């Protein structure tokens, strides 16, 4: 019966004035220097940066009064450069909860030879996802923390967020090069029980939604509407973003302009959602179509971000989990 909860679950939406808090409450400048900046580093699995990615965003969530549980999910797979460890970060409110909305992206970096003493740091691919996800839970922190109260009067409902290892292809994208720490972690929430004890359901069950960060940072984004069976939720970052333009509250953004469009797409994207997706789960991809003109280019650095744009994008995202979470 509950995995059909997240099938008839419904936002709470916010007023005007608490679209006006959420905005305050968020700081582009912080997210950048505190949480951003020590990411734009290469981190290939293995190499040192993949160790202080992996302490920084542990580090961050620490920080926080929100009641996070923490678990690395390290295993071993082999490459086309040999045996390499991976680790998934994995970081959860209320682990017992039958439900949980789910943000990710990968921390992990493309692999390219240095070119002109430059080094690939991907800092739309995936710095930025990460840092807005750090910068979510600590702009909400004081909202996250109210669900460490128990009620009988919510659903039984929380937050997790995982951050992958592994996306990138080490050579040439292939099946079986790429997507390492999403195809194991996959798998195994695949197979554990959850919640504890029962029978039948497993992880993969809880996931109400997972809404998969990737390739953001480039002025101008559009996202595309990708599929129907999270469409309705699609369209709530579509009335979100225009509520924020028209209350003012977003900067440098015109409605033609907007992110979040319309149409779809006539392919399709392989990405760490996939796992996922093929065993049922409901994926809210944002992704844009197409990719940042920077996309695996050493021009994927901090200069070609635009600041406007990944502060209007974290206003939107955090209402959107506000408005899921009801809180
Ligand atoms: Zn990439």
């Amino acid at each position: 019966a509950w995995p059909e909860e997240k099938n008839y679950h419904q936002p709470a939406i916010l007023n005007s004035s608490a679209l006006r808090q959420i905005a305050e409450g968020t700081s582009i400048s912080e997210m950048w220097q505190n949480d951003l900046q020590p990411l734009l580093i290469e981190r290939y699995p293995g190499s040192p940066g993949s160790y202080a990615a992996r302490q920084h965003i542990m580090q961050r969530i620490q920080r926080l009064q929100a009641d996070w549980v923490l678990e690395i999910d390290t295993f071993l797979s082999q490459t086309p450069e040999g045996e390499r460890s991976f680790s998934n970060i994995i970081s959860t409110l209320n682990p017992t909860a039958k439900r949980h909305l789910v943000l990710a992206c990968h921390y992990d970096s493309k692999y390219f030879s240095h070119w002109n003493n430059r080094v690939f740091v991907g800092a739309t691919d995936s710095a930025v996802p990460c840092a807005m996800m750090l910068e979510l839970a600590r702009a909400l922190d004081k909202k996250l923390l109210s669900l460490k109260t128990v009620s009988d009067s919510k659903p039984d409902l929380s937050l997790q967020l995982i951050f992958f290892d592994g996306e990138e292809a080490f050579l040439h994208w292939s099946p079986q090069d790429s997507l390492y720490g999403s195809r194991h972690l996959a798998a195994k929430m695949a197979s554990t029980p959850h919640p504890p004890g029962a029978r039948g359901t497993s992880q993969l069950h809880g996931m109400d939604l997972l809404v998969l960060l990737d390739l953001i940072g480039a002025p101008n984004p559009t996202f595309p509407n990708f599929f129907p069976n999270s469409a309705r939720w699609f369209e709530r970052l579509q009335a979100i973003e225009h509520e924020l333009h028209e209350l003012g509250l977003l900067k440098d953004h015109s409605l033609e302009g907007r992110y979040f469009q319309n149409y779809s797409y006539g392919g399709v994207i392989q990405d760490d959602h996939i796992p996922f997706l093929r065993r049922g789960v409901p994926v809210l991809h944002l992704i844009p179509s197409p990719f940042p003109e920077v996309w695996h280019t050493m021009d994927d650095n901090e200069e070609n971000l635009d600041e406007s744009t990944i502060d209007n994008l974290n206003k939107i995202l955090q209402v959107f989990v506000l408005e899921y979470l009801h809180l």
